[PDB]
């Protein structure tokens, strides 16, 4: 009980100061090129808010702890873990185009695209909670949930990256992080829900700090003044 208390602090911790960043890299001026990662800035707190509701639920809810909660988490991944995908499309697109691109070209042009990528990310989630819930095995679980993992990032390697360090540092950090919910959710609970309290830090909140780097490193030129 302590200790997933204490881990859900830790996330918590990280993610009031990273919102109070992201916040101010709203206002940080941008470059035509670098408009997007405005967009980006703004689903990543998206994210948060949705984040942090959860965290708070979570720490109120283990003062009486009469049940396994670890399904509730799914009910923050389904709104989340969407979003996170298609920042990390636009993040992609911000990287690799040679010209300036804004969220509205890529969402007009790769619509169907995207629900594949976000359809494989819900049946992802799906068997996971028939398998956290014990609808189905464990072993069904993570094969089932895997193979949607693998085509989820498939899908966006293939279409959205470039053969370069940068794309495979974004990329592959990305991908084992995902990954490694996968392989907490073989854990017993205390174990399991610890681990995902910190994953929750380096997927969202090392995500959104990353991009107001970015930022900062684009625009302190422009910001200087
Ligand atoms: C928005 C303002 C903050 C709300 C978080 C309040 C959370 C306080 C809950 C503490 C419960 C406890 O003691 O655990
Ligand atoms: C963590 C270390 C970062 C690795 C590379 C990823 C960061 C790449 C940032 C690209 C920003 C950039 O150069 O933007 C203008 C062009 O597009
Ligand atoms: C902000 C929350 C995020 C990024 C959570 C993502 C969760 C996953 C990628 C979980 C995946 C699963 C597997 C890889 C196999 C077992 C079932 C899951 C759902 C734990
Ligand atoms: C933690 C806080 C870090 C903030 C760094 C950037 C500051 C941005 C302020 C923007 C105000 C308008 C500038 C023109
Ligand atoms: C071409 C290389 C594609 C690499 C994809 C990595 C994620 C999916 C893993 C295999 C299914
Ligand atoms: C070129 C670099 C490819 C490295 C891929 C494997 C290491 C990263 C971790 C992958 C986890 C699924
Ligand atoms: C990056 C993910 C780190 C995962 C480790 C979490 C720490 C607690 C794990 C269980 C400890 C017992």
């Amino acid at each position: 009980m302590d200790n997933i208390i204490m881990t859900a602090y830790i996330s918590i911790f990280v993610q009031i100061i990273t919102a109070i960043i992201s916040v101010y890299g709203l206002f940080i001026p941008l470059n035509f090129k670098d408009i997007i990662l405005r967009e980006i800035l703004i689903l990543e707190l998206i994210v948060q808010i949705i984040e942090f509701i959860f965290y708070i639920w979570l720490i109120i809810t283990l003062q009486s702890i009469n049940e396994d909660i670890t399904y509730v988490r799914y009910f923050d991944w389904v709104l989340t873990t969407p979003v996170m995908l298609l920042t990390t499309v636009y993040f992609f697109e911000y990287m690799n185009s040679d010209d300036g691109i804004r969220k509205k070209e890529i969402n007009d042009r790769d619509y169907v695209y995207l629900f594949y990528i976000c359809l494989s990310n819900f049946f992802m989630l799906l068997i996971g909670y028939l398998g956290e819930t014990k609808q189905i095995n464990k072993m069904l679980t993570l094969f089932g949930g895997s193979f949607f993992l693998f085509l989820t990032f498939y899908l966006l390697y293939v279409k959205y990256t470039k053969e370069n360090w940068m794309n495979y540092i974004v990329f592959y950090f990305m991908f084992l992080v995902w990954f490694l919910y996968g392989f907490a959710f073989m854990f017993p609970f205390s174990i399991k829900n610890q681990m995902y309290n910190i994953l929750d830090i380096v997927s969202k909140n090392i995500y959104s700090i990353f991009i107001f780097i970015v930022i900062l490193n684009q625009s302190y030129k422009l910001l200087l003044e």
